[PDB]
């Protein structure tokens, strides 16, 4: 498993994205475009954008 930080706040626009905190831990599911496929700590799953999100 590859967890992510989000390095911004992101307010989700489309049912399939995920809304997400500056600071939030994340879990990585899909890097293969530019929205990727995370999934929160209670286990709701999105799309966010690629650069709101990093490795620390």
């Amino acid at each position: 498993e590859v967890v992510v930080v989000a390095k911004f706040d992101y307010v989700a626009q489309q049912e399939q994205e995920l809304d997400i905190k500056k600071n939030e831990r994340l879990w990585l599911l899909d890097d293969s475009k530019s929205w990727w496929r995370v999934r929160n700590s209670m286990n709701k799953t999105g799309f966010v954008p690629s650069n709101y999100v990093e490795r620390k």
